[PDB]
């Protein structure tokens, strides 16, 4: 047995736009996600899948159900965010000097706040509302999480920056859009305080600035190639962290953290420990750096305005990524981590998941040591799952990764809870319905929800509060023998 | 949902060679099969794997253990056999006339009872009492059944057989076995009807003669490869069949059967349907036509003590055969049902186990409903299940095959449980331990037994007496996309 | 057996900057496709895959060895094309208005040729001589292709419209493209008429438009994705090609054609047919009826664009499988082109290193329903399979080459049979991985060798036929020993 | 390149049994064999496939072709074998003691063969005669091999002895076969010696009592499981081997060898060298020290055994991996000829239609293990790979044929390499499935096509060498695109 502290929490995370539509007067189309999969040109390209989010599984209208299958489960913890859009899906008055680079403070007051009230959506308003009602009535304690990708059409029209063309609203590269997420964040929390236990500001803001402006193969939006704004965008990103933490703790005394994605970097050979160190510079330090020791580039200089903005952090884990050192540096490798062929297995004999995503429980261990000792900040592992149909592998990934996860606790690391990506099936981004996440599988025709064996083996963990013993050989590698070469 | 009457039972079946040995004290080197696994010439022949069942599961001294799960999991009924070897390990005093075709009966009084008791193993019985008394107090409805395949050596020395050497202790090829195994069945059902609920004679008897005598590359016992002596098997085991349902009837009132390996013929093309008809006639229909009508071939006579020796069938099924017709008559073919390649696709695109069988739980629906027709008398399923240690199929082929049961019922076909094999991993005889079939893995070295996520799933059938909604997406065919090929 | 008329040729196409580079003294970085693939943020966009053309199999230097192999062969054909880039690598002086839609007309004569030579480079006009002369030399019969995707920098900064600037030198979407495309023609006919048997102007601009403008996927410059431009493009390269056809036709009396991309349109199910027939119109028929009927939408008859072709080279590979919907009609996924490298397609069909199922009917479709339309004489430019291990080139030559001994006996002027290719080559923004090669090129030393289906092809270009005893390779590779 | 000595032979070699039948007329019944593949039983239990041999390729009556393809293909040597049951069908009269274990003279003179004669066949007689003039015809060096595995059915009856009755006719497990098994190889020599040029006792004994008495999941005749039987049937194969090369040499001055089945022992781990030498002695160094040194076990010397070889025979598929035990050496399946079909080793190797592991550096091993241990010279008389669709054969041959290359060099005396096999044939129990051929059989027509391996050892064997343009075949084949 694997017994884990009596504080710990299983659960699961969600996110609005992947999740919510699918039900009778859940359609939200305003956000530059909806216009982005909705474009015919990045249909005809295969950028995006052609799927549509208002074919989804529903939780804006079912939510009673996922929360009653939630608590069957025995989860007792539950990560989700609001819809940005949802709420303003008008633009606010302009209110502030565009030209400037730096957001250093926004000042949000409770006058400022009441005329945001004027401008917010209730309906949606109250609909989050008895959503989370029912979810604190299971039992679940709440991180309620800022952004999840989707920015309203006001702030962003991502086809016409996609075009070259930076005339009109430009998403993460406007300062106007960290100013308004400071507001929007400050108001979240002054409205749902007394619901939340702990907040998120943002979900993988490293994916939203890396996939938008360089991996523009993934088909998120803007899709417009440019290291220089790239750059531009994780800057103003960090500094709308930064804001969005001042904004929440001026109207709570709860804590705030941020959710970022994550891989393990491990090295081709023995002589590749250097690029590993570079990479997690590159990939993570620099990041966490930034919004805890307020150090950054600009020249490299230390922000007062970005120092100690950080409680917690979430940790996202799937796999890991595979390095090698360069002359110029390092360099990811192929057919490792997330670069392998669906179905099959990687150039190390470890199977691979439906989105070709390597078996590597142990990066998980790796990560939160890691964090653990650079920061000293409590981490949730806040999404890990795999894309898997058939439940074949997720038994094993599953037990697996709640494993390295009592690994860490052990070794030290203050880590309070572990949440599956994800409870049901969803709408994965420019992929669309294929790839399916879920503890539970989605009839999207009828909506209907179904344990997959995974879900029963989850319950098993969660109501006791530990890998029982009689699961324990699932902490193991799915035997590749009978999978797909 | 699909839901079974109040009165189904769910459980397992289990043979004492498979499962028993093990464990300190376990041993028992006195039958033909025992001999036949630890033969030099067919270890470097490969007939037989070169495990070896002392190195078993050790239900003999962990049988506590095994019902305690069986419990948790919600089983309802038991199957089980008793072994021969165990009770009587030297030979009885010779009783009879050896050279006569034909046992029509067989005297059994409570004097010559008393005397088969003087030759008895005490501790062997009486460690079978403590065994059935435990299964009993866990609520599990007991089904004795008589014999599962080995025999005591003194009545059949399968390797003088295999040398072509007629003169020593020739099995079922000597009525001597069919007096013998007569005088058994009575006195097991005269000491243990305390206890049981209902009684088989024997485990597929079909399978000791045809791989006996006919498929010698299975590496049955004791595999002398001749048409002629397994019809004089067959004719044999079928008049012990009989002489042992008078004698259990002797000393009790309650139902005796028998319980058959069967497969679903399905026809190659719609110019086939002949051909089915005349492997359901050749497999099965001659077989129970015998035993319950008492008609059978010697000339093509009734035999009025063979009619009526049936209460029960227990219907054993894997998967289907499909046949063809020819100018001959018909012929069975590879790449489909049993004849697959292992962790495959059939030749219908129909995934393979790790044995190589087929998944089509249609043939459980045709088997069921084609023997309530015929015969009218009332069956349970008493074995269905899969080799699969990594447990990618289980899930789906148990759902998927229970499922059938309740159309079968829902049809009209008295049906009244459903028992998997098997609860936990066992010896699968020529083939050793790689043969995975077991609800519960076995882990060899300790002996500890671990819940596969199908158990958990049998777990939902069995408590609730119900393919639920949650778990109904299971009745489906395994994914093939993601398996070997 | 399965004889060919006697006049029938067999060989093999390349293109220059697929294997020209590789030896010292190659190098031409003067392409926007150079240019596109040694860009940094392509690279980390995984938009092309980081090999380089530079490290190629090195035709420039080589080209005697590539010869004598293919005359061992029993070849008695070859297209090739001019790097554009090679002969202009600077900027020709503007010369005409760059806002009108239309070219009907560019003037080339005698004096206009003579000022053109004079900024072309003449080491890289005497190196093509020095090329060609050994071809023909070896018994070769020539087609020489003007244009086969890269332009000069000087036409065309790939990364700059990438970005969305359109102020600077944009390719096929500007006139003056066009113009000089012409010209470049006219010239290279003028000065390689000796040694060239027939023309054609260009290599699948149905391509260049499509992957450029909106299969952005496939990091094709300048991966700017729209409808509108593409349509814009396309309507440049398509006046671009009979400016060009009347160009070389100033100088040359010999045959011009045009070398295009073509699928094997195929119904999901029986009730689909429309369907083949509006993907026909839509990739082939609208763009042949505009330069061979000179019918266009601007829906017009431009008596400039009317009987611009003498012959039609038919490049394929695969087909493309359709249904009808309510808007129209879609391509499958799963089929064609568009299946899992090294496994089956949907239909149980191999595929090859690139994912292409194999279907060697389409090309009989492809050219009786061509001849069927237009009448004109065909030679199959284009046909291979990406196969570094050789397990099923054997099959799929010998299946495509009775495909088109069918297409004859059918009645159709199909007048040559030309493989992709004849040594393995740099494939665009796959780079070297994809091995198209009859010949095995080892790209440390150059070194070429034969694969078994270059002496399966010997067998059949040395004979002129599919022999009796090769003849079981008219099949599908069996798939049970391969990879699904 | 990789040169061959100018003496230096390629060919190939076929089995009576297997490519004889299949033309009207030139059906055999009367062989163990025969009877064996046609058992009721033996098809029910699946230990026969079912196929027949009288549907096979049908060298009888088309080995003018079967030649003629060779011929054209470049082979200079070729090794077949009469079939005993042709030219004896009928008992002979009993001669001689059959119940002394030793054989240790036959006498056979001028008297003794006129009287054979008279019981002889001559209508076989003529037609081997026939076919061995064409062999020779064609430029054919003729290794003649008295036996490959048939018996007459008058000398063993397997049905019989497979139901443990031993009063029938028992093949090797009776002297009497010795006794008329030397006769029958003189005869042979003494009818035939104006057309051969070596001969060759026997193939592979090893697996005739190997598969026969203790493998009894190969469906070899007769079937019967024993220790103890297969050790007696050895005992006697080898003095029959030692009279039969008396026999041949009382009416012959030429070369007599032995061919026999090789594996390459190699070690699980570096700590099992002792298995490997354990397994060499198991399974060859005891049954050639016996025929040569005359040492065997009944441990003696027998100057009757002792000297009775002029060279060795290397039949030579894979490799076998072994590990130490307790008891000594063990065998281990996922390597070697226990692998899944069409897939790859527990090391990553590709594996054949038949599962066997590709392992060309075992042959290297087997040439120069031999020959550092008795100095005698050698032909590889068997060699090739189950491979219907040609996908590893290339590879196959080239990497095998550099091992022999690769031999010669390090001081090796191999003389020539015989692929197995020219053509597809009956694979015993396996029947037709398995493909061995450089040529593909249509055995509804029994026409033959050339597989592209078969172009490839053409190239080899008109050069006598592996060419510069086919080195990159000596190499594995690319498992990616196999299937795992
Ligand atoms: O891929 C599954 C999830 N993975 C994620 N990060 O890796 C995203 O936060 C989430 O929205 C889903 O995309
Ligand atoms: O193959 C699994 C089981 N199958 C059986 N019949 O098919 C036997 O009764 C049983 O003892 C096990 O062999
Ligand atoms: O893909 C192989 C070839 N195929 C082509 N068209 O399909 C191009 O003309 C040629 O340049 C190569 O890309
Ligand atoms: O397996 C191919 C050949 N291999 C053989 N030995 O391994 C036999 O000599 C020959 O008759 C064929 O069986």
């Amino acid at each position: 047995m694997y017994s884990f502290p009596n504080s710990f929490r299983f659960g699961w995370s969600q996110a609005g736009f992947q999740s919510e539509m699918g039900t009778p007067g859940s359609e939200d189309p305003n956000t530059d996600w909806y216009k982005w999969v909705h474009d015919p040109e990045n249909m005809a390209a295969g950028l995006v899948s052609g799927d549509l989010p208002e074919n989804g599984p529903g939780y804006w209208g079912n939510y009673k159900t996922f929360h009653d299958n939630a608590q069957k489960m025995g989860l007792k913890i539950a990560r989700l965010n609001v819809e940005w859009s949802r709420i303003f899906p008008n633009p606010l008055p302009r209110p502030f000097d565009e030209s400037k680079q730096d957001v250093t403070e926004v000042e949000i007051n409770e006058n400022e706040l009441k005329r945001l009230d004027e401008y917010a959506n209730k309906d949606a308003l109250n609909h989050y509302r008895e959503i989370f009602k029912d979810l604190k009535s299971r039992g679940l304690y709440f991180i309620l999480n800022m952004y999840h990708w989707p920015l309203p059409l006001w702030l962003h029209d991502p086809i016409r920056v996609r075009r070259g063309d930076f005339t009109g609203p430009s998403g993460w590269l406007s300062t106007r859009t960290v100013y308004e997420f400071a507001r929007f964040s400050a108001y979240i929390a002054w409205k749902f305080d007394d619901l939340v236990d702990e907040y998120s500001t943002m979900n993988e803001p490293n994916v939203v600035g890396g996939l938008g402006y360089v991996g523009v193969k993934s088909g998120f939006p803007p899709g417009y190639l440019s290291f220089e704004l790239s750059r531009r965008a994780m800057y103003n990103i960090i500094q709308a962290h930064a804001r969005a933490y001042d904004g929440i703790k001026s109207v709570s005394k709860k804590p705030v953290g941020i959710i970022y994605a994550n891989s393990s970097f491990q090295p081709l050979t023995d002589k590749d420990m250097e690029a590993v160190e570079m990479a997690e510079n590159d990939n993570r330090w620099w990041f966490f750096d930034a919004i805890i020791r307020g150090e950054i580039t600009r020249e490299k200089i230390v922000r007062d305005d970005l120092k100690g903005r950080l409680d917690w952090i979430g940790v996202n884990y799937y796999t890991r990524t595979v390095v090698k050192r360069t002359e110029k540096g390092y360099v990811s490798l192929g057919g490792y981590g997330h670069g392998c062929e669906r179905n099959s297995v990687s150039l190390a004999g470890l199977p691979t998941s439906d989105f070709g995503w390597e078996f590597f429980p142990e990066g998980l261990y790796d990560v939160l040591t890691k964090y653990w000792n650079r920061y000293h900040l409590y981490m949730y592992v806040t999404e890990n799952g795999i894309a898997d149909d058939a439940d074949y592998q997720r038994p094993y990934y599953l037990v697996s990764h709640v494993y390295q996860v009592h690994r860490a606790i052990n070794s030290g690391a203050d880590v309070r809870g572990y949440l599956h990506w994800s409870l049901a099936d969803n709408y994965e981004w420019a992929s669309g319905f294929s790839m399916r996440f879920g503890l539970l599988k989605v009839d999207y025709n009828t909506k209907r929800l179904y344990w997959r064996p995974s879900a029963l083996v989850y319950r098993e963990i969660a109501t006791n509060g530990a890998i029982t013993d009689e699961i324990e050989h699932l902490n193991s590698v799915p035997p590749v023998k009978p999978l797909r070469h």
